[PDB]
């Protein structure tokens, strides 16, 4: 795998947002990981997730993407990827604070698996937020 620069356009959610990539616009949606819905057509711990992540992306000084080794794009045309804000993937972020539970594991696209599980199981310890 490896890390490929993109520029954040717009926080949407938890788990999604809009970045420029290549010099398009496109919807991105993180890789193995779900947070609470805030906009449900608000679940719990929605409104913190959404926050954590907008705040960790839109002070971060670069953006960078990266994909796995399968589909890079899902059925709504979102982009695939664990995206990181200053080299600290936000998908472990919020993993790691129980804002986000390890989800949607999709073969091949499980790279990290491993790694988001240990942050998980170590947020369900400290019974942080999802988990308290
Ligand atoms: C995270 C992820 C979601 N999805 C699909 C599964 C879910 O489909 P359905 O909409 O049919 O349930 C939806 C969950 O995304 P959200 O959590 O943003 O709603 O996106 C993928 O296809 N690949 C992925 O890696
Ligand atoms: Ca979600």
């Amino acid at each position: 795998l490896h890390k490929e620069p993109a520029t954040l356009i717009k926080a949407i959610d938890g788990d999604t947002m809009k970045l420029m990539y290549k010099g398009q616009p496109m919807t991105f949606r993180f890789l193995l990981v779900d947070t609470p819905e805030t906009k449900h057509p608000v679940e719990k711990y929605g409104p913190e997730a959404s926050a954590f992540t907008k705040k960790m992306v839109e002070n971060a000084k670069k953006i960078e993407v990266e994909f796995d080794k399968g589909q890079r794009t899902d059925k709504y045309g979102r982009g695939l990827a664990y995206i990181y804000a200053d080299g600290k993937m936000v998908n472990e972020a919020l993993v790691r604070q129980g804002l986000a539970k390890v989800a949607y594991v999709y073969k091949p696209n499980n790279t990290h698996e491993q790694h988001l599980r240990k942050s998980e199981a170590q947020a369900k310890k400290e019974k942080l937020n999802i988990w308290s």
